[PDB]
């Protein structure tokens, strides 16, 4: 294996003529940064590129994009040869023609529309016969290079002539460059990695499994909310590995007559086996094999059995992978997930803020977004949006831009000029309107997130922070030393104290600091899961916690369900609170084996909490969160005002001294009322602009920077007029009569000295 | 490749294995097994392999003769089911190994066997092993395949199978997934659904006389099928293939890694301890994932490609502990909710004190079962109901586990929340199922914990006046305990923390009528508990323990364990801070020397114990002790009766 032989890799930058290598890789071949490098591919193909040094890449791997790989007829992870050749010289004339399959409906000067920005200031190497993709005008166009002066390869220069006259060329056997790839899917990085590591061996190296004799995975079930992108992921995996893709739709198979439905699956399996390696995607598999409780027999029980038979009908491996897709794991019957039929399961959940931003950037790559568009704000605003909703939002923004452009020009005809299409810019107003018009679809889904709260957002509670670190961070980040002492740490924490003191913030901060997933569940949410209880849902939550390890499972508002039976709980009819409490106890007893899931509970009435929760193996550790002291009150005031442009004539310290018995929520409410007063004052000052000009039309422009109207001492004094304490004095002593009994430290202070 | 150095060189290394011309042998390696057939040898027919003996191997592979495959399932390919394997072997040894004897004796042999357990537990594996190791003919019937086909064809397939099996007697018919063919009669689906099952029943009676044919069913739950299948003659035998225990899981892991070259650092015992709720299929998948991870790591550095990997390359792959750890972390169990019938590892030495309770438990439990021939001599039947009461966290569950282990009896643990969680639209059979699982596992100890949730008195000391959940379960428990007295080898032990509010229906004779009070440990027992909790922790030499026991008054065993846990956490923090010094010093001075002179143990010192004792909390108030004493004395009647009864 010569040093000039490497393994291709996917690149972060999507430039069509840029290849990234580590400096150590280039040192072995005398390659320098910014040079011109030839790469040889398969089936007698080759390309020319330029090199950039990136330290993130590794020596064995070379980074390229999809277009270069398509030109080289190679796939990801394949082996290529890299050579250097200084014969690449400046060319005089290069003749390029577009592809007929992509230029339908657009007629005009494609030169200034696409090629002029494409070759502007970039010395992109060009080889005769290759193809490249240009994105613009809300579409993508394939251009195939026809001729060039310097033999086969050349460098485009400002003085180089670019010939483009001629009819569009006809597509050859080369694959489409607009098909789905790994760059067309966003927010599913972990699941994408799992699927890639599951399917890399059976697909990229099939014959190896004839030699080793180990059975590769066969059945994969993807589940998630509709529109989350299961089919997109399947198609991307199939395309980027070069596999043959056969798509089976559940409605189509089920709709057809009996016997035909059984024959279609057999034909599909036969074709996939004959065209191995291949991927069979059974879209919407829930319709074919529903749960056995349906009690509908005859034909309903035939095909599913046949399906099971045909799942076992694959007598031996044939480089064939079946990929199911449903909405809920419990929707299908258990017999489908036996050993050999469907062994692998992946959850494609609703994306988070970063995933939503990635999807938005994916769906706007053909659009010319204006400079004022802020996709980060849109990603923050869209909560409960699946990728389909984001795609629809982008389409609506594009359509609004098209409507605004057509409002002023009556283009009509049959083909819009390419320059006109490229001149359309989508602004922030279109996105705002489309976002306001649209509605989410995955609001009720349990979100598994990594919170943004850190320790710096919490005012005080330093001892609680230290105890939480010792309790949570060490068992997971440093597990190799806990086993040395032979003592297994407890995984149950219960925060108790006055309401609005920072228990949820502490849970989010400890989840974020350990870089662990966070799941938040409330008592009303547990009770709302139908009073004709579907008792599996609670278990589902723990299941979602089990596959997301490491994770922090936070239960809030336990006082609604976790009250003692009869002694301190209303509703003696029962069946709702007691049932959920028993299910929680059983799940917490059964969760001890995961070793990486921490359960945190919060309550505001620790005296009436059920004693069954405090037993070992359950939330047996108790932490008391008190009202913040004056230093912590100063910290909370500073934290609440981290963004508000507060005026310089402020004290804050006397605010902390004055606010006794006020919780953090009360401080936040005081700041909110001060902000409202400042808003009112700013509005009244803005009204002066209209009033003065109405009283005198000859008034001059007074728009000398907008009046900030900072939070001044007057606003704070007005807000403090009705500042209400949320906790009475009796609450503090009630909590103290539980903390001291749960500490046993008033009489044990430095009184145990032994040698 | 060079199969010689790959397989034969280690096979004949230092072993003087006799070799006969014409035989075959199996060599395991490279994640596979290879059959080698001996062709020739110099000393006539038999010879002894020696280091100076030439080994010729050049030539094409031979073609398989009528000899059976050596990779087929056998008794060594099944693990963790030793008792059930013995039962099946003793049930099928006579009809299969000695068939014609049943034409002479005239006694009807067993015909129908139903194996049940969680999916993936290994029912088909057991059936195939039994069929192969007895030389019987094996016909496999799959429920989905029979049910899927059209009407009339489904009835004809069973008839053809029975005809073929009878014509090729002795034989075993395995009806895999029999639950689909004959579900419970409550399905209320008629016509075809009622045809085949009836036909099945007919074909179960269609075997007019014995024909050296054994039918072997396989379902998931005994109550899933209709009762008419288990009539006299159709399906008379039933075996439960439950989820394996730690030893069974270790056996399965060793079974599935016999073709793999495990590295020296692999500790399968830790994996067996870690995997809880894993059926054999899950363990097989885990081993396959570890092997695949090893293959990926090996392919990461070499681009072998071609079409056939060299045998030496395959044999060079070693599976390490990191691969097993990663695969175990990735995998998830499948039998978590199954009732586990285990033999606990707790012994008397793990319990601090309670010597009188240990003696009473021995007299109550061990003697009636280990020495039953002398109880009948006196003519008095011992009671089988014990109720532990006392403060929480004092060792009632430990006592139950220890008494189960000392008698070498199975242990089943059930909690009140588990009983209530069995749907509030109660499937009332589940409680009975537990007792049924106790009945077939005799001798067994059935331990009920946290009875205070369901066993409170009706109305007087129980919340939720709507009813239907706690009272129903209490009535079912009373009925089952009344009906359990006939087994003579099942002991029911209950534990509660509020004996004053317990229902008086439980204390009647024939039920948990014996009461034992477990008190807070005394100072000697506190010393014993401190010693037991620290049996593995490397405690420092500057410790007293005795003054710890003296100081901890009103602290339960759980409190002592929590104190030790907090001390361990403090030691962990100190060790982490000391480890950070290795990075800090080298960052402040890159020319620092290697200070890795054995890892700092950071033993539990007096400072850690003193820090932990700062917030050491008593879990029981002083009122709890007197509340329990106001029940113990009334349940003992011994304050006024001490050595006051002297008669001759
Ligand atoms: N994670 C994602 N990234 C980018 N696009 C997505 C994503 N999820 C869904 N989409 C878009 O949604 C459209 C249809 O979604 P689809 O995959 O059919 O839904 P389902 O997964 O329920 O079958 C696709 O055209 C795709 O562009
Ligand atoms: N110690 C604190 N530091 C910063 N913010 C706080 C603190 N305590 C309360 N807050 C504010 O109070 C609001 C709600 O408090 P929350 O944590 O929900 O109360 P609880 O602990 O009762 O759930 C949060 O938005 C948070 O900003
Ligand atoms: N006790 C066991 N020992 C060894 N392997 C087992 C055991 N139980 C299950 N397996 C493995 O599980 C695989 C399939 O299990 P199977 O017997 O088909 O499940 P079921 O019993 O539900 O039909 C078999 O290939 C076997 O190797
Ligand atoms: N006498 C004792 N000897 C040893 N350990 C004990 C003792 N009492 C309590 N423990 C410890 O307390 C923990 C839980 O006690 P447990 O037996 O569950 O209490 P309960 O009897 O209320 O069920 C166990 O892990 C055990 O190690």
């Amino acid at each position: 294996k010569s040093p000039n032989r490497l393994v291709v890799d996917e690149a972060i930058n999507d430039d069509n003529s840029v290849v990234s290598l580590h400096p150590a890789t280039m040192e072995k071949l005398q390659l320098f940064r910014g040079d011109t490098i030839l790469i040889k591919g398969k089936k007698r193909k080759d390309t020319v590129c330029i090199a950039l040094a990136d330290e993130t890449c590794e020596e064995p791997k070379i980074r390229m994009n999809k277009v270069v790989r398509s030109n080289l007829r190679v796939r990801l992870g394949d082996v290529i040869s890299v050579h250097q050749c200084p014969d690449v010289k400046y060319g005089k004339r290069v003749h390029i023609l577009p592809v007929d399959d992509t230029v339908e409906g657009v007629t005009g000067n494609l030169f200034d529309a696409y090629l002029k920005p494409y070759f502007l200031e970039a010395y992109r190497p060009v080889r005769k016969g290759d193809l490249f993709l240009v994105r613009g005008g809300m579409r993508s166009v394939e251009f195939k290079v026809i001729e060039t002066d310097p033999a086969e390869y050349c460098v485009v220069a400002p003085d180089t002539e670019i010939f483009c006259e001629g009819e569009p060329v006809k597509r050859e056997d080369e694959e489409r460059l607009d098909d789905v790839g790994y760059d067309d899917v966003g927010g599913v990085r972990k699941q994408m990695a799992q699927i890639r590591e599951l399917v890399e061996l059976p697909l990229r190296h099939p014959q190896l499994f004839k030699s080793i004799g180990v059975k590769p995975p066969k059945g994969i079930l993807l589940y998630g909310p509709p529109g989350s992108g299961k089919t997109l992921i399947a198609r991307a995996v199939a395309n980027e590995t070069g596999a043959f893709f056969f798509c089976i739709n559940g409605p189509e198979i089920m709709s057809k007559l009996a016997g035909e439905s059984e024959s279609n699956l057999r034909k599909a399996f036969e074709e996939a086996e004959k065209n191995a390696p291949s991927i069979i995607f059974i879209d919407e598999i829930d319709s074919i094999a529903p749960k056995r409780e349906k009690t509908n027999g005859e034909v309903e029980r035939r095909i599913v059995s046949q399906l099971l038979t045909l799942m076992d009908g694959l007598k031996s491996r044939a480089h064939v992978i079946v990929m199911g897709a449903t909405n809920r794991p419990n929707s299908i019957d258990p017999a489908l997930r036996r050993f050999g039929r469907f062994d692998r399961e992946i959850d494609i959940g609703v994306p988070d803020e970063i995933g939503r931003l990635e999807v938005l950037r994916i769906h706007t790559k053909n659009m010319k977004l204006a400079e004022d568009v802020d996709l980060e704000r849109i990603s923050k605003d869209t909560h409960g949006y699946v990728g389909a909703d984001l795609a629809a939002l982008c389409t609506e923004a594009a359509l609004q831009c098209i409507r605004e452009k057509m409002d002023v020009i009556d283009l009509e005809d049959d083909s819009i000029d390419a320059e006109i299409l490229n001149s359309m810019a989508v602004t922030n107003e279109h996105f705002h309107t489309a976002l306001g018009n649209s509605n989410p679809s995955a609001l009720r889904e349990t979100v598994v997130e990594v919170p943004n709260v850190s320790w710096n957002d919490i005012g005080g509670l330093e001892n609680v922070k230290r105890e939480l670190q010792e309790t949570v961070q060490y068992p997971v980040e440093h597990p190799e030393k806990f086993e040395k002492f032979g003592m297994s740490p407890s995984k149950g924490v219960l925060f108790y104290g006055p309401p609005g003191c920072g228990k949820t913030l502490l849970a989010k901060a400890i989840a974020n600091e350990c870089q662990a997933n966070f799941i938040s569940v409330k008592g009303p949410e547990l009770l709302t899961m139908w009073f004709g209880e579907s008792e599996a849902n609670v278990r589902e939550i723990f299941d979602k916690a089990r596959q997301s390890a490491p994770c922090v499972l936070f239960f809030d508002e336990l006082d609604s369900i976790a009250t003692q039976r009869g002694g301190g709980s209303g509703g003696d009819g029962g069946g709702a609170a007691d049932r959920v409490l028993n299910q929680l106890l059983t799940e917490m007893d059964g969760m001890n084996a995961k070793k990486t899931v921490f359960i945190i509970g919060a309550t505001n009435r620790p005296d009436i909490i059920d004693s069954a929760l405090l037993r070992p193996g359950r939330l047996d550790q108790l932490i008391y969160i008190p009202l913040p002291d004056e230093d912590s009150r100063l910290n909370i005031f500073k934290a609440a005002l981290r963004k508000s442009p507060i005026a310089k004539d402020v004290d804050i310290g006397a605010l902390a001294k004055y606010t006794q018995g006020f919780s953090g929520a009360d401080i936040t409410e005081i700041c909110q009322r001060a902000c409202k007063y400042a808003i009112r004052e700013n509005i009244e000052k803005d009204i002066e602009k209209e009033k003065r000009r109405s009283e005198n039309p000859e008034a001059m422009e007074e728009d000398g920077v907008d009046e900030v109207s900072e939070i001044k001492a007057a606003h704070f004094e007005e807000s403090m007029k009705y500042a209400r304490r949320s906790v009475s004095d009796a609450d503090i002593r009630k909590y103290q009569a539980f903390a001291q009994t749960l500490q046993q430290s008033r009489g044990f202070g430095s009184e145990f000295r032994f040698e």
